[PDB]
C-alpha cells in the first residue's frame, strides 16, 4: 500500500554516462557499445550559440577536440559524425556494462526517469512527465546536458531523453536520442518560449481513482456524459480532450471501483466548472497529473481491500 | 531550475538485492561480501506469526533450509544466525559487487532512498522521511520485504531500513541493518499502531528556502518573530519544536537567499494561520516536510534567482 511517484532503478543507465569536454565545456554523454551520444552544442563557444552553423562549426573539430572520460579512465575518440542535435562520437573502447536497450522517442503524457548527472558522474534519480507542451518540470542545473530519461521493461532500457537546455519559465527541453527535439525547440541560445501548456486529463482521471480506491468518494455523481460532450468542457478549460484509448486505458480501475470511466468524466467536469471548495482530494486542493493509469493499478494490486 | 523528489542512483545497492525462500516464502535480501540479510520472518508459517518464538523456530532450521538466488544462480548457504530481528546467512559466494559500504541508524526527520523489490528484483526507487513516529510513508506491495533504505556519499553506501511490515494505517515499519525496530513494532502479524505523527518544522523551512532559491516569494513578508512565540505556534499546528541547532543549520541557505531564519519563521507562521489562498509553493498546496536541509542545497544551486 501507498501511493509515491517513483524512479526506475537507475543502475543499468549509470553504467553508460560517460564525461565529455570540447574546449572549456563540460556536459555528459551515454556511451552504448562503441559510440558515445552527447548534445552537439557542446562544441559551441559563447558568440557561436548565438546564431550558430553546426555543419561549419563540425568541420573545424577533429576528433582529438573530445576528451571522453569514463571515471578517471580516458577514451581515445576515433571519429564523429553529427545526427540531427547530437553528436555521435566512435571510440575506441565498446561499454562493457552497456544493457540490452532502444531508444524510443515519448509521448505527450508519458512519464519516465531522468538520471540527472554532472561532470559524468551520476547525481540522483526522479520521476517525470512529458507535457502537452514538449517540455518538461525537471531539475537540472548548469552541466545537466547530456542527462537521459529512460523506462525499463525487463532488462531493456528505452531510452527517450537527453537534455539539452532550461528556458526562460524555468521548464527544461531537449531530445529523443535519435537528436530530434521535443517540441519546436532549436539549438540556439536565444529567446524561445514554452508553449500554453495543458492537463493531463488521462492522469487526473486515474488519480481519482487513486483517490477513490484510496478512501475518498466525495467527487462523484450521478450525472451522465458523452465522451464528445466531456471533450468540448475538457478544452475550454485547456484539459486535453480524452481519446478512444485513455478510455481502453482506464478500463482496469474502472473494473475494480465499479465507477464507469464515463461517470468518472462527469465527475471531473463537476470539478472543473464548479470547483472544489472548500474540498481536497488526496490532501490536495489542485488535481494531479503526473501520476499516470498504470502506476495507479501497478501500486494498488491487486486485492479488493474495501 | 525545478525542484523535485529525487533519489540517490541506485545501481550500487541493486548489484546487492537477491531473492531468500524458506519453505513456501519468498522475500528479498542483502548481499554483501559473504552475507545476506533478509527479515527473520521469512521462516514463519501463518500458525507461527501470530504468537512466534524466534529463537526456537530457528533452531529447528538449517543452512539447507533457505535457498538464496542471485539472479539465474543459486548461492549455496553455509551459515546462518539472528542478529535482532534479521537473519545473517553466511554463503560460499562472496558479492563481487560489494560497494563501500556502512550501517547507520536514521533519525527522525531524515530521509533516505528506498529501493522496493521483489523477487531478488528491483522494480522503483523513491525517497523517504523517517517520521517522528518512527514509520514511513512508503509504496510497498506483498513482497517488498527486504527491501532496503540507504543514502550515499562518494563511493560509500550507508544502509539505513530494511522493510518488514505494513501497519494497518498503511504506512511502514522495519529495521535498521542491525534488525532493530524503528519504533515500538514487533515482527508479529497482529495490528500494532504507531504514535501520533507530527510535522518536521525543519524541513517545512528547508522546503521554503529552497521555493525561494528557485524563485517564488509571495509568501514571504517583512514581520519577524521570537523563536519562541514561533514555537507557541507550532504547537499549535502540531508541528516540532524549532530549536537553536535547528535554527544553525539553516545558516547556509539563510545566507544563499538572504532571508533570515527567523523571517522565514514569520512567514511560516503566517502560512499556518491563513492557509495559501489557493496558492501553490513549489507546485503544492501542501507545506511539504520530507525535504532535509541537506536535500535542499544538494539539488538546489547556490546562488538565488534575482
Ligand atoms: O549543461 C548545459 C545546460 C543545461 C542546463 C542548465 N540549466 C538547466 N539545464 N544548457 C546549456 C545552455 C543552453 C544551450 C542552448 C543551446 C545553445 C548552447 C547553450 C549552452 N548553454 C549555456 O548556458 C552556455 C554554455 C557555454 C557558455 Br561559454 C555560455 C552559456
Ligand atoms: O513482503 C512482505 C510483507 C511486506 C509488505 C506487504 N505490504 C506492504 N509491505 N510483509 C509481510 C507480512 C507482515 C509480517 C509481520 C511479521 C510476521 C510475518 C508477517 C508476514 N506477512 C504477511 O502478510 C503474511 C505472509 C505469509 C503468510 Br502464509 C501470511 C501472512
Amino acid at each position: 500500500s501507498g501511493f509515491r511517484k517513483m524512479a526506475f532503478p537507475s543502475g543499468k543507465v549509470e553504467g553508460c554516462m560517460v564525461q565529455v569536454t570540447c574546449g572549456t565545456t563540460t556536459l555528459n554523454g551515454l556511451w552504448l557499445d562503441d559510440t558515445v551520444y552527447c548534445p552537439r552544442h557542446v562544441i559551441c563557444t559563447a558568440e557561436d550559440m548565438l546564431n550558430p552553423n553546426y555543419e561549419d562549426l563540425l568541420i573545424r573539430k577533429s576528433n582529438h577536440s573530445f576528451l571522453v572520460q569514463a571515471g578517471n579512465v580516458q577514451l581515445r575518440v576515433i571519429g564523429h559524425s553529427m545526427q540531427n542535435c547530437l553528436l555521435r562520437l566512435k571510440v575506441d573502447t565498446s561499454n562493457p556494462k552497456t544493457p540490452k536497450y532502444k531508444f524510443v522517442r515519448i509521448q505527450p503524457g508519458q512519464t519516465f526517469s531522468v538520471l540527472a548527472c554532472y561532470n559524468g558522474s551520476p547525481s540522483g534519480v526522479y520521476q517525470c512527465a512529458m507535457r502537452p507542451n514538449h517540455t518538461i518540470k525537471g531539475s537540472f542545473l548548469n552541466g545537466s546536458c547530456g542527462s537521459v530519461g529512460f523506462n525499463i521493461d525487463y532488462d531493456c532500457v528505452s531510452f527517450c531523453y537527453m537534455h539539452h537546455m532550461e528556458l526562460p519559465t524555468g521548464v527544461h527541453a531537449g531530445t529523443d536520442l535519435e537528436g530530434k527535439f521535443y517540441g519546436p525547440f532549436v539549438d540556439i541560445q536565444t529567446a524561445q518560449a514554452a508553449g500554453t501548456d495543458t492537463t493531463i486529463t488521462l492522469n487526473v482521471l486515474a488519480w481519482l481513482y487513486a483517490a477513490v480506491i484510496n478512501g475518498d468518494r466525495w467527487f462523484l455523481n450521478r450525472f451522465t456524459t458523452t465522451l464528445n460532450d466531456f471533450n468540448l468542457v475538457a478544452m475550454k478549460y485547456n484539459y486535453e480532450p480524452l481519446t478512444q484509448d485513455h478510455v481502453d486505458i482506464l478500463g482496469p480501475l474502472s473494473a475494480q471501483t465499479g465507477i464507469a470511466v464515463l461517470d468518472m468524466c462527469a465527475a471531473l467536469k463537476e470539478l472543473l466548472q464548479n470547483g472544489m471548495n472548500g474540498r481536497t482530494i488526496l490532501g490536495s486542493t489542485i488535481l494531479e497529473d503526473e501520476f499516470t493509469p498504470f502506476d495507479v493499478v501497478r501500486q494498488c494490486s491487486g486485492v479488493t481491500f474495501q
